[PDB]
């Protein structure tokens, strides 16, 4: 792939769509979209080690962090509760070791300690 | 490797579906639940797009790498599900065509549950998830 996406829900009002994009095989990783229904301030932002939604954001396993890697830092929402996204990221990778396809995406209560997962949803393939 | 979907749409249907391949030139093993369908035969495919962001419409047409006719083929052709008189369909399958690594890979992929049988015509798209990575 060169392009995944994320829908990210949860139990309570927070929703998102986050798109990947990665044009050159091991090269950065563009991550962008919206997050909605967030309290103002900062959200930790990770890839999860397991794409099971079992158990809603409960399964999503630890930070993915093959023996860190999915630690993106934190989104900012703004005072209507909105996080525009719009990263760089070249530790994640959408092919080889760390590859996130099929792994959840996460956003949590506080910044990153992060607290409740309050969304999450399994990166697929876009293109 | 192991992978795991679980299936959702807009009304009583909803399952969820475990994969398994102990070899990477090994068969798969599908197997899982799915409610509150229609008693009968219900096609069963992979989808070529993990993309959620429309439900079940923007995931594509069937997981077709190698450019196949429709069989059960192309990849995603897991034919039909049957569901009992309560509306439940019990999966069990192994299949030598999906896989968990290589160009067959469907992790990222959307697996789909169809309102008809699949003619091997499956009509609408009832449920679908996207294939995640699973302990
Ligand atoms: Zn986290
Ligand atoms: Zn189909
Ligand atoms: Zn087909």
């Amino acid at each position: 792939a060169t392009k995944a996406v994320c829908v990210l829900k949860g139990d309570g009002p927070v929703q998102g769509i986050i798109n990947f994009e990665q044009k050159e095989s091991n090269g950065p990783v563009k991550v962008w979209g919206s997050i909605k229904g967030l309290t103002e301030g900062l959200h930790g932002f990770h890839v999860h080690e397991f794409g099971d939604n079992t158990a809603g954001c409960t399964s999503a396993g630890p930070h993915f962090n093959p023996l860190h890697v999915g630690d993106l830092r934190n989104v900012t929402a703004d005072k209507d509760g909105v996080a525009d996204v719009s990263i760089e990221d070249s530790v994640i990778s959408l092919s080889g070791d760390h590859c996130i396809i099929g792994r959840t995406l996460v956003v949590h209560e506080k910044a990153d300690n992060a607290g409740s997962r309050l969304a999450c949803g399994v990166i697929g393939i876009a293109q």
